[PDB]
């Protein structure tokens, strides 16, 4: 996963549950140019630079066609644990964001990532 | 002068009569309410360089930004899927449509990003 796309992608594809944020942020370090974007998430606003890992993860699941499911695996233990356990929270809003709205509420108002 | 397409209106236009989606509609919109930068991508079996597919490049760009269904993202090619490639399925007629079909968002792979909304 670390440094290769595909493998990611089917480790993703195949072991959601299994993937953790430190490996989702290795992955897109190795393979993309970043590049710091404002972007919102349904209630949410991001200005560049903030919250940059949910940044790195949404612009990573819109180059890569991610589904819903796939792009909230991506957040590891934050998703899982951190969110998922706990609907009376208010930890994470982008991940408790995207939940609600999902792709239609993401938007961002640069291109964050490029491919190396 | 000083007509847009409302991005809006267009999706839930798709939504209710995708039949009714014409190509040069998508392109008003897409062009109307984005910015579009040339992007490689694949697309299951095909690969696109920058600036190459075009057409291609806006729609599934523009179906990754509204969350577009496959289906959905189909209809955007108005008569070039409608008629060209549904009613010829033994033929190899516009590999990016064809292609899609079959692996969906799946086969979709952007280098960078297409579209960026105004
Ligand atoms: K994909
Ligand atoms: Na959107």
């Amino acid at each position: 996963m670390k440094m290769e796309l595909q493998q990611f992608l089917d480790a993703l594809a195949s072991s959601p549950e299994k993937i953790e944020f430190e490996t989702t942020m290795a992955v897109i370090e190795d393979n993309y140019d970043f590049t710091p974007a404002a972007f919102t998430n349904g209630n949410t606003q991001n200005d560049a630079n903030e919250n940059n890992g949910s940044c790195k993860i949404f612009a990573f699941g819109l180059l890569n066609a991610l589904d819903k499911e796939a792009t909230l695996a991506c957040f590891g233990r934050f998703y899982r644990e951190d969110v998922l356990l706990h609907p009376e929270n208010n930890d994470h809003q982008n991940i408790r964001n995207f939940m609600v709205t999902g792709w239609e509420g993401i938007q961002f108002e640069t291109s964050a990532l490029t491919a190396k």
